[PDB]
Formats: structure tokens, sequence, C-alpha cells
């Protein structure tokens, strides 16, 4: 006998099956279960706050209208075109900004039923999903992205989703991204919403996100480094050198100036304060700050042996002095991005 | 009894169920009662003026025509794909650039009919509002987003919209902006539109904007207050140390210029003078004065003992006036930025 | 008796009514008359060469098929989702490069037949059309944007389109632009088209676009003034100051090179001349030629009191020339783009 | 008698039409008359490789079994809403990659049948045409686009496509383009397509565009000439001047640098050698090796009358050799790429 | 007969085929062979790790249900518009994005059946298929893109792809690409995927694009090696000659800081480090490290014969000491880039 055929005489007008009446209308509720593979991931924006998956969904639940016993395969397929005859469930994403079924050569969807009257329904689509960031501390900083599966219109009493036991979720190998890591753990939740009409079931994954900072340190905290090094060597020179110890300064402050304009085109765009700013800042102020030492050295001398000792014992206590306090604040930085993380 | 069998019934061809035809066709007009709930918000750009917005739209109506008493259930739910079976509201909105609705995995819509008549219409959609910006004091500005709901061809005297008593707008906790924050206080009007036709039903929602300033504070207000405080170091170096002084001036004249390129890219673009305009403009009109002020020095001392100590008298005057007017220009700029912004 | 039900009477098969059939099919050619709405402007582009705007649309014209005295209500309203078996004018938009209608909720479209058979059909779109520009005056300069209604497929002795009366145009309040200022008056003109197959309706609209000045005022023209200024600074000091005067001259040509180069950033990118760039290019000459001055008169000096003389009197000449040299420029630039600019 | 009545008789399954059949299906090959109109003509992109147009495309061609006699009018129109009930050619174009048609208010196409059975048909479209592009002299280079019209399943011997006699190809008057020019000649070939399957007919047209050079020479190759010249002035200071000579050098080095920092952002991203590229390595070899001159000149001289005459010497020999060298080498650059350019 | 009318015959209810039964459906799986011809390449991309594709894609396979002996004419052609009355292969691309078909004119499909059953299907898409990139040793990088034809329901007893014998894959004559270089070799793989349910038939295309690196070596290469030249004729100057080789030394450290900065904005946007940025910083600290040389050398100086002696031996040792490590590092820089490779 024909598939098409003896699937027309389960589903049809004389076997009564009403595609809007769900399975075990009186009693108990269904239960679905969930599987994801995740095929491809990024187009992570700070812009707009979200990101793009695109992924294979699976569901499986009991429909005791379905089952049969008289056609001798264990399994039968149904035509994608003639999926409105069948019940499935309303699932969609809470966190969801746009989505979209692929079409190309045939539709990319399957619905299998066996004898027992399980149904295993995968299809293919894309998504873009919303993600809130802080980049409170963006060199060095973890973001979580979640992806919410929830129920429309059916509350606790009908419909309850559940995740796989074996493997809810899982990502093919081989993915990279240009600037951020996937780490391999991931969490399951029960994110159950709770309203006015009733408890609405709802599950969560959530992916943990780490940014690698071998691009910053090589290009943006070296060189300020060197820059601020640079500007402590006119400690060195003889304090009747102005024409050069001034041209010095000045040509630090502005090489830190044009480094700092330079590495704002290449940085999220927010308007709240960042580590890297915090950083940039306080090695303006040192470049800025070896300047008016020689200021103050410059205007002493010329007044008019005890003079030109009092010049010179300045000179003599910054050479120790400001690296000292450069090297405290360097420790202080780093300790509390690097361990108050958490 | 089947509920679809029912709602055949109820609203079939031998019931005589008219959708063109609004409830109360001869009396009173209809009312609506609306809420929205909105689950993101962003993408507020200011070079086509518009934002971002998900909501859900829940509108409520009673239809005497809809009311039955032989169900024994208290509530029926209609398939989304019979919607056009039933007399909606056209409700549109009117500040709209664009707008879709959600199709992933079954579509986004819910419709329930009471004993009473009472109909529930619950939609979600994505739309794209346009609201114009003034960014004339763009660092520190306030900006206000509306939201309009309108009926397209109906009267007051057909179709009137109200908001709900209890809570109309509500959004989503957790919700983050790259730029700006969204307070927590909305207003709810009645923006009644008076046409040579008639007076058509309107509601309307603000939204209040604040624009943080951490990024901008640390980035360009106080680099450049640095370097016009470096400017004045000149009047504190001998007279005649002209390959030091000049060079410190233009120098500081050539930083100033390139923190104000550099700055320029990481800007809203409009043909208008904005406050840090001002500010910019101010700083280096400071920069450009202190080296006019060792020109007028170099050349009275050359001019051939009471030339050399008018020469002195100017630097010694320009030392505390330079900082003075800089002082009064502060407090000026701040005050009416900061106090006059209502 | 229902409205649905007496449209159906007048426009169906008993009736005759034939869409595909203009009304006076024989005789007169229809008349219809044309407003619109404009509810939102922007998006103007010069890479692309067009502009955005989302409009109401209004038809109206006679049909003698549809005339009826028998319902007492004085106007019927046809729904949309059967507007195709009524004849309607096939008018298009001719500079038109985008365009798309609006779903949200309900379709937003009307269509009225009163009783003595006008019709009268009120649509909304979003329209993307294309304006060349010219950009030869580039900071000072007005655009002028058109708009024009054509029919697709009937000649002048077959449809006709004509304004309204009274206000044929009209813009809601409240609209900015982020570069642009759009004056209040508008042109209606008559461009109709002459082709082999005949005479082809066409109606068009205009409207002016000035361009605000105070951004670049304040940013480009007065900074290179600025730094122009403190180019002659270099003829008040001493000849024998080579290593201030050198490094003067040489670091304002720098100054120079990188307001240019930072400024290039912001301008649209076209491959002619503008005014702009040839303010910028006379500007780089001016700072170019001071620096030679001073190479010339170090030269003259050396050579071995009538040479120290010499030397002197160039620079005394030079001290009134330049300035004189750059008013005259500066009077014929301005007069040449402010005056000669209709 | 209704047109539309008198099209049914003639397409209908009584006159037994069929739409999949082509004219003359035994004999012959259809022959096929093909004009475009082009409307809009921009959007030039070398990142992707392609051009936007919006055009008008007319076909003509006889079918015999539309003839017909007993209708007094000499044309007749057919509903846009009913193309499918006759045939036409499966026309293509080759190098699109994207492509749509216009509805704005009604269907932008139109179908006419004349007495002997000619068929003219008439409709609008907007194409996303690829064309490569080569850069390699990037400031002087043109660029040839093509537009390729192909049948997709008919051999020679079935389908013919040929141009109009009179115009086959006309543009709309007022066009601009941001950055290039449209010649007004065009060509029109035949690139006939052989494969296994036999010859497929295939028509072309080719258009010449041009780059306009103000902007280019007004802003990149000026200044860098300037700067160059600039450079040369070293070589009349003192040789005693070291603090000037070669502060002069390295801010004439650091100059060139920046404009051509500045430069790049405004220019085509490829990965090979370009012109301007060229240009702008040997004006930086020409100001470095400026530096080196004075480098060798200050060791000799030191060295411990005949030393100091040597020295001397090559300052005087570099004066004159340095402008030489930089005028045959731009005379050798200008005349290969504006000579042998064909 | 009419041919439409055969297809109707041999396909219609009558006949008895069903569009949902594949080929042999008791028996042997079913072969199909494939066949792509690549249009156009392009749109590569490193921020979405993806590129963009235009092809043509024919299948061939034997329906026994198909074969017909009564008509004449060996090959038979079937309307678009009826494709899904008979059967095709579930085709999909594994590693894809975006797809979608071309509709401009007719639709771009093609299905002709022959005498002894078999078909061949060819159709015309667009897609994005993603590929993950590397960009470790950015400017001498060679990347690998694949495209996977994949089955989407299907087991390997069902159905089986196998390439062409003579030319699977063909590329047009005449593409280009802005940043890469498409090799003419290609491979053709065999990667079935093992899941629980069974084995899936797969084949797979890899093409590998060398990137140029003439624009790389001309603009950033070369005036980073010419600036770290530059920063070693400060061993030639006198040490005596303080404001000139402190001045030198600084500028060249600006100079390279302003040539990093002006670099990173055309260069692709990752966290990890690259061959580009190990250049840079290794130029940067060369130029970092000639001014403490003159640091040093001015302090042994001033400290108050043998003294001055010890000074000199530095710049003479520093004077062949530099250019010696600049070369080894320059040697074993290129011979692990441009040697460990593969
Ligand atoms: C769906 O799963 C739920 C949870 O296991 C099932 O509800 C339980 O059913 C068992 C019967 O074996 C009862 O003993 C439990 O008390 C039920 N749980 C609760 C919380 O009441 C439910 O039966 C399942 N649905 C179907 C159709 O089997
Ligand atoms: C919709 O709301 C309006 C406003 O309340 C109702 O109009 C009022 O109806 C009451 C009857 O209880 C009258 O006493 C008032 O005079 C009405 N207001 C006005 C301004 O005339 C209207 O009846 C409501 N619609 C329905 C169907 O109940
Ligand atoms: C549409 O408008 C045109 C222009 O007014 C009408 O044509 C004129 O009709 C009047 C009759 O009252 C004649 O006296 C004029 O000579 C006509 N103009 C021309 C140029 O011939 C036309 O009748 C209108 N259409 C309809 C259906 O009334
Ligand atoms: C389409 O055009 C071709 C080319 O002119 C026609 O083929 C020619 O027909 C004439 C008959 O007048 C013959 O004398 C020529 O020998 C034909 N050319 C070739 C190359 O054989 C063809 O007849 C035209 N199609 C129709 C339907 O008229
Ligand atoms: C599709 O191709 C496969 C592989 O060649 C065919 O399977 C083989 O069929 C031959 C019969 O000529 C057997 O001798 C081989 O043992 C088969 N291979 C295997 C691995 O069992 C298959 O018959 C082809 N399908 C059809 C419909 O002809
Ligand atoms: C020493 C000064 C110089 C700059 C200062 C920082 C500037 C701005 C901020 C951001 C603010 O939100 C918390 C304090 C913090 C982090 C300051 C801490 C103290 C600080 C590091
Ligand atoms: C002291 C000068 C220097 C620059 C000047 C400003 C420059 C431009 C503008 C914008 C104009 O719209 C109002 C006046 C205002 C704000 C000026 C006020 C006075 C000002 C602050
Ligand atoms: C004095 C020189 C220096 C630069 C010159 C301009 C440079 C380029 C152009 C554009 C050209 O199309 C017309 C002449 C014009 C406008 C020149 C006019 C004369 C000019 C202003
Ligand atoms: C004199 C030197 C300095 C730079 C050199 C050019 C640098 C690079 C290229 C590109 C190459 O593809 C052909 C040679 C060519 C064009 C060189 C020609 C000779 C040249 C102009
Ligand atoms: C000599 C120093 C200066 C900079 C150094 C490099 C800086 C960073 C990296 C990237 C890291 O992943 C491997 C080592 C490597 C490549 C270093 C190798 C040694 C190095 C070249």
């Amino acid at each position: 006998m024909s598939p098409s055929d003896f699937l027309d005489k389960l589903m049809g007008r004389t076997s009564g099956y009403d595609a809007r009446i769900r399975p075990n209308f009186k009693g108990p509720p269904v239960n679905v279960t969930c599987n994801i593979f995740i095929n491809s991931f990024g187009s992570i924006a700070e812009t707009t706050m979200d990101y793009r998956v695109n992924i294979f969904l699976r569901q499986k639940w009991n429909d005791p209208r379905l089952a049969y016993s008289e056609y001798p395969d264990d399994s039968l397929d149904l035509d994608p075109s003639m999926l409105d005859s069948i019940w499935k469930p309303d699932l969609f994403f809470a966190n969801e900004k746009g989505a979209n079924f692929h079409e190309v050569t045939t539709d990319n969807k399957l619905l299998r039923i066996f004898k027992n009257g399980n149904v295993l329904y995968s299809i293919r689509l894309t998504l873009t999903l919303s993600c809130p960031m802080d980049l409170k501390n963006f060199p060095m900083d973890v973001q979580t992205c979640i992806m919410q599966l929830e129920s429309f219109g059916y509350t606790m009493n009908d419909l309850i989703f559940e995740w796989q036991d074996e493997a809810p979720v899982q990502v093919a190998e081989g993915l990279t991204l240009p600037q951020f890591l996937l780490k391999e753990e991931k969490d399951l939740r029960y994110c159950t919403k709770h309203y006015n009409t009733g408890k609405f079931t709802c599950i969560e994954v959530r992916f943990h996100l780490e940014r690698q900072m071998g691009y910053y340190l090589i290009q943006m905290y070296i060189p300020s480094l060197l820059i601020v090094i640079l500007s402590w060597v006119s400690f060195w020179i003889n304090m009747d050198a102005a024409p050069a110890r001034v041209a010095l300064g000045i040509t630090t402050v502005l090489t830190m100036t044009t480094q700092s304009s330079g590495s704002r085109a290449s940085l999220p765009k927010v308007s709240y304060v960042k580590a890297i700013d915090i950083w940039m800042a306080v090695c303006l102020l040192f470049v800025f700050s070896a300047l008016l030492e020689y200021a103050a050295v410059n205007f002493v001398s010329r007044q008019h042996k005890v003079f030109i000792d009092r010049a010179k014992k300045i000179d003599t206590i910054s050479r120790a002095c400001f690296p000292l306090a450069f090297l405290i604040f360097n420790i202080f930085y780093w300790v509390i991005y690097k361990i108050l993380r958490h």
C-alpha cells in the first residue's frame, strides 16, 4: 500500500483527526523533548547588542491518535507541504529579533511518525538573538549569551518543555570567532514564567564567551608604557639643556595624544568609562607631570649655590620617585582587573 | 463537542456573521483597551532619526454577536490561519517607518473569545519608529521618543482607543543601551487628530532618554584642559629662550589640532554647532593666544632698561591673567549647560 | 440591507462591471485629482544620490457605473482584500528606485464610493526617489529634489492627472534634518512626456534644500585662518633665530597638513574639486610660501652692511604684504560663492 | 464587444492556445527585437565589483496564433494578472547578481497584441550586474561595464535575439555619477555561447566610464610636491646649523608620513600596487634621501681646509642634482600613464 | 500530439505516478551525478567569516517510471510551474547561511526527460557559504573555502551523490578578486556523515586562495624600514649636539607611532597577534632603544679624558651593532613566514 494513501486514511476527515486539538486534550499535559545542534556562531555586535546563529531544532512528543498497526513499516514520513494537517507545539524564542526558515532546493524540514505514535520533528532555521553586554572592563571581560525556548499560548497544565538527557546542545567542530572564545561548558536552566494567566513553560541555555588580549597587549599597552618610560629620560639630561628637555617633554605628550587618538577608531562606542580609558588617562597624566617637573626645576635655578642645589635635589628625587609610583599604579590596576573579575 | 465545530457554528454563513461590519453598527462606538509590553529597545541612530523596538500588543473589546451559552467552556481559542473571519480594529502606528510580524515555528498571534463576548487579541511585532533629535547640547542632551497608536478609517463616533488603568506600558528588566539611559517614568497622552472628515482616535506614550557623560569627560574635556594648562608654562620660562618657548607654543597648538581631529571621527555628523565644538574652539583660541603673547614679548625686548622692564611686566601680568579668564569661561560654560537645560 | 451585499449587487457578474475597462470608455478622458501628505523626510545620501520619504497618496475620480440611489447611506466602504474588483489608475513614480506598502495590523489602504459615483482612494507607502546632486560649492550649496507622478500605459486622451487647488502637498510639522533645511515653498509643474506612442500625463513637485554652515565655519574655516595667522609671526622674530623660525614654519606646515587630513574623513567622496578644497589648497600655499620667505632672507644675509639691509627690507615688506594678499583672496573667495550662487 | 471577452475567445480552451508551445513550433526560429532604456545608473563599488541600474526592457515578436480580424480595434491590451496565459521568451541576464520587478500602485508591466499578431512586451525592473575592475592605474583608469541578454533553454534554431536598428540603448538626460563619467558611445556585440547542447543566442552592450582627476590632483599630488620642494631648502641653509637642518629634514619626513597615512582612508582597498602608491613611495624616498645628504655633509666637515671644501661641494652639487632627478622621474611617470594607457 | 498532453498522460492520476516515492523504492539506491558551474565569486569578509557565490547546479538521475516510447521526440521539457509533480532529490548545502533562486523574466530552472527515463535538472541560485579563517600570518596567508552538498533525510541505502567524471566544477573566465587570488586546482572529497540514524551522502569541493602582498610591501614594510634606518643616523652626529640628537630620536619615535596608527584603520579586526603586528612592535622597539643609547652616552660624558673615550666607544660600537641585529631579526622573521608556512 502507498504510504501517502495510508497517511491520508490516518489523518483524513474519515479518521476525524483535528490539528487544532492537542494530544490528550482531557488529561495530562504534553511533554516535549528538545535538542539543539549549532552549525554556525558569530556576528556578535555591541552597537545592536545581538548575535547570529544557525541551528538544527528537534522536538519529540507522543500523539496517541497517530498510532498504527496495519502498515508493516515501522516509520512513516510526511510531506513538508502538508505539515499544516498535523498538530505541532507553538514554540518560539523569547529573546529573538529576527528569524527565517531555509528553502534552497527542497524545504529544510522533516517529520516522522512511529508505530507507537511518537513524532520526531526536525527543522533548520537562522536566528538573531539579543544579548545585553556590559563592556565595563572591556579588554578583560566575559559575556554570557542566552537562548530561551518558550510556548506562546499554552500553560503548564497543557504543555511542558524538557531538555534531553544525553546531549541537548551540541556545537560543530572548527568554529572560530574573530574576537571571542566560546567555552565548552554550557548551562541548562528552567526559567519558568509566571503571569496573570498562569505558568508558562520555558527552558534556557547559556554560553560563556571570553575575549582574547594579544592584539590589545601588543598594540596599546606596550607602546604607552614605552612612551611613559621615554618621558623619564629627561631627568638624566643636564638641567641647562632647555631646548632639548622642553622639546622632548612636549613631543612625548604629542606622541601620547596621537597614540590615544589612533586607538579610538578601533574600539566599541559607549558613553561610559572603560579600563583601557583609565589606563590611557593615567599615562597621559604621567607624561603631563613630567613636563611640569622640569618647569619647576628651571625657575628655581634661574632665581638669583643654595638655589642650584635645590634644583638638582628635585631631579635626583624624581629619578626614583616616578618609576615607583608608576609601578604601584600598575600592580593596583592589574590585580583589581585580573582577580576582582568574578 | 469540538471547539472548532462550535466556532464554525458561531461564525459561519448560517450564523450570518459579517467580518466587515463593526460591533454595535447602529449605536455607540467600540471601546478598545490597549496594553504594550516592550521586549527590546535600541538601535537609536541620528543619521536616520529612528529607533527599533520589539513589543507585545494586546487589544480588548466586546463583540455582542460572539456571545455563547451552550458550550461549557468559559473561553475559546481561534486558529491564527482563520483570523480573517473575525472583525478586528484597524490600528496602525503613525510615526512608523517599517514593521513586520513574527512567524518562527508557529505564527506569533493569539485570539480568545469569552462567554460574554469579550475578545482578547495579543500579537508580537517589530517596529522602526522615527524620532526627531536636536543634538544642540550634544554631550549633555535629553531626547524624547514617542509612539502613536491611531485608527486608519474610523472616526470618534465609531472607534475609541483607551489605555489600561493598571499598567499600559511595561519594559522587560535587564535592558541596556550603549549610549543612553531609559528613565522609568512614562507619559500617557491623548493626541486626537482633527481633519476635514472628523476626529480620529489616537493615544501616545513618551520615553525619556539621558546620555551618559563619563567617556566624553575622560577622553575629550580632560586632555584639552591639560593641553591648555601646558600652554601656560611658557610664562615661567626665561624670555631669552626663544627656541624653547616658540617650539613649546607651536607644539601645543599642533597637539590641540591633532586631538580635535581625532575626536571628530567618533561624533554625530550634523551641520550646526554643538557644545563640544564651542569648547574645542575656545581651547584652540587660548592655545593660539599663548603664542602671540610671546611674539609680542620678544619684539619689545629686542627694540633698542625701560624696554626690558615692559617685556617682563607682560609676562608677570599674563601669569595670573590667563588662568583667571579660563576659569571665568569654564564657570560660564558649565552653568548654562547644566542649569539652563530644562 | 448589508453594505457588503449591496456592493456585491453593484459590482458583481449580474451587474456586469468590468475592472479592466476605464470609466467613459468611449468619450472624454478620466480626470484624476491628487494629494500628497508627507510624514517623514530624510536619508539623503550622495553616494547613491537618493532620499527616502513616507507619504500619504490620495486620488479622486468619477465612475458613472458606480452610481447608486437605493441605499440610504451616502457613502460606502470597500474591503482592502477585494480592491482588485474595481478600476484604479495605473499611477507610478518615474524617478523611483524602491517602494513598498504597509501591512502592520490591517493593510493601510482605503476606498470610498459616494452616491454620485465619485471614488476616493487613499493609500500609504514608502519611496526611495533618486535626485542628482552637484556639490560643486559643497559648503554653500542648494539642492532640488523632485517627485514625478506618471501613468504607465494610458495616453492623454484616456487619462489626465491634475493637482488639487487647495493644498496638493503638505508636510507634517516638527520634521528635522541632520544636514539640510527644507524650505516651505514648493513648486507644481506639468512635465508632460512626448513619445512615439503619444503624450503621457505627468505632474511634478519640487523641494528646495539648503545646507547649514555653522559646523563647517567653526571647525574648518576658523582653525585654518588661525594657522595662517600664526605663520605670519615669523616676520616679527629676529633674523638670527634660525632654529626658532625654521621650526615654527615647518611645524605650521605640519599642523596645516594634519588639519586637512583630519577634515577629509567627514566629507562627501567625489572626484572633482570643491570650494572647501580650494580654500584648503590656498591656505597650504600660504603657509608654504612663508617658509621660503625666511629661506631667501637667511641666504642673502650670510652672503659676504648693504647685504644686511636688503635682508631686513624683505621682512619689513612681507610684514604688510602677506595679510593684504590674504585679505584680497578672502574677499574674492567669499563674494563669488555668496553672490554668484543663483 | 468586450475586449476581455474577445481575448478570452482568442486564448481560451476552445481556441486551444498553448502557452508552453513557442510560435512556429515546426519551422523557423522566433526572432525577438529588444530595446533598453536606462533610467538610473550608479552604485559602482569595487569591494563587490558590481553596479546598479534601473531600466525599461521592451521585446517584440510575431505570434501567428494571435492574429485576429473580427474586432474593429487595431490593438488589444492584456491584464498583467493573466500574463501567464501567453507565451513569452525566457530571457535572463547572464552577469546578474540580483533583480526584482516593481509593484508600486499597479504592476509595472504592459503587453499589447496587434491585428497581424505582433506582440509588444514592456516591463520595468532593477538589476545588480557584476563588472570586474582592474584599478592598476587607479587615478587614471578607464573601466568597461557590460550587460548580457541570454536565453535559458532555447537553442539558435528556436530563439534568436536581435538589437533594434534605430536606438537599442538610450540613457535619460541629467544622470550624474559621484566618481565616474559615462561616455556617450556604446557598443552592440554578438556574444553567442557555444556549449555541448548547442548554440545559444546572446547580445551584449558595453559602457565606457572615465574617472575624474581634479580632487586627486588638488589633494594628493600637489601637497606631496610641495613637501618635496620644502625638503630642498636645507641645501641653502648654512652647514653649521645642525639643530635647524636636522629638525627640518625629520619634520618633512613626518609631514610626508602623515599625508600618506591620511590619504589611505579614502582609497579603494586592494592588495596590489597602484600608481598613486608608486608616487607616494617615490616622494617618501626623496624626502628620506634629503636627510642622509646632510648626515654625510656634517661628518666630513667635523673630520680633522680640504675637508671644509669637500663638504661644501656636496651641497652645491645637490642644489642642482635633486630637482633634475625629480623632474626626470616626473616626466617618466606622467608619459607612461597618460600615453601608454590604451 | 501536444507534449504537455503527453506529459499529463505520463504523470497524471491515471498513470498513478507518486511524487513522494523515490525511484526504485524497493531495491537499490538512487545515484545522482552533480555538476557545478561558478559564475561569480567574491564578497569575502572576515567579520562574518563567509563568501558569496552565484552558481549553476545540474543533477542527473534515472527514473524508470518516466520511460516512454510512443512519442517520436527524444526529449521532453517540463514547465517550471509544475515542478512539484515530479520527484526530486532533497539536496541542501551544509555550510550555507543564506540562499535564494532567480526569477527575473521567467524562473531560472529547467527539467528534461529522455526516452530511457533519465532526468536532467539544471537550476541557478545564489549562496552565502561560511568559511573559518585563521589570519595568524595575515600578510602571508592561504585560506581554504569549502562547499558541501548533502541530503536532508535520505540514508546511503536510498540516495547517493557522486561527482561527474569529466568536469564537476568549472569557473567562468575573467573573474577577479580585490584581495585574493583563486588557484586553478580544486579538490573533490567524500565527507560522508555518520549519525545515529545512519550514513548520509555528502560530497565536497575545496578552493585555495592566496593573498597578494604588493600593497602591504610598498605601504607598510618599506616605510618602517626607512624610519628604522633614519633612526641610525644619530650615531654619526657629534655627541655635543643634544638639541639635534634628542629631537631627531623623539621625532623618529613619533613618526613610527603615526605610521602604525594610520596603518591600523585598514586591517582586519581580530583579538590575537599577527605577523604585521610583530613587525610593527619590533620596529618600535628599535627606534625606542636608539634614544636610550644617546641618553646613556650624554650622562657618561658629563660625569666629572677616560670618561670622554668611554662615551665615544659606545657610539662606535652601536654604529655597527644596530644594523647587524636588525639584519638578524629580518632574516629570522622572513624565513619562518616564507618557509614554515605549509
Ligand atoms: C508528562 O510528564 C509529567 C511529569 O512526569 C507526567 O505527570 C506525571 O504523571 C505520573 C503518571 O505516571 C503521575 O504519577 C505524576 O503525579 C504526574 N506528575 C504530576 C506533577 O502530577 C505526565 O503524565 C506526562 N504526560 C503524559 C501524557 O504522559
Ligand atoms: C464606549 O465608551 C463610551 C464612553 O464611556 C460610552 O459612551 C457613554 O455611554 C454612556 C452609557 O452608559 C452614556 O451615559 C454616556 O453619555 C456616553 N458618553 C458620551 C460621551 O456620549 C459608550 O457607550 C461605550 N460603548 C459601548 C458599546 O458601551
Ligand atoms: C476631464 O477634463 C477635461 C478638461 O476640462 C474635459 O474636457 C473638456 O470638456 C468640456 C466639456 O464640458 C469641453 O467643453 C472641453 O472642450 C474639453 N476640453 C478639451 C481640451 O477638449 C473632460 O470632459 C473631463 N472628463 C470628463 C469625463 O468630464
Ligand atoms: C527569423 O529570422 C531569420 C533570419 O533572417 C529567418 O531565417 C531566414 O528566412 C529566410 C526566409 O525569408 C530564408 O531565406 C533564410 O535562408 C533564413 N535564414 C537562414 C540562416 O536560414 C527566419 O525565417 C525568421 N523567422 C520567421 C518566423 O520568419
Ligand atoms: C547505484 O550505484 C551503486 C554503486 O555502483 C549500485 O550498486 C551496485 O550495483 C551492482 C549491480 O550492477 C552490484 O553488483 C553492486 O554490488 C552494487 N554495489 C554495492 C555496494 O552493493 C546501484 O545498483 C546503483 N543504482 C541503480 C538503481 O542502478
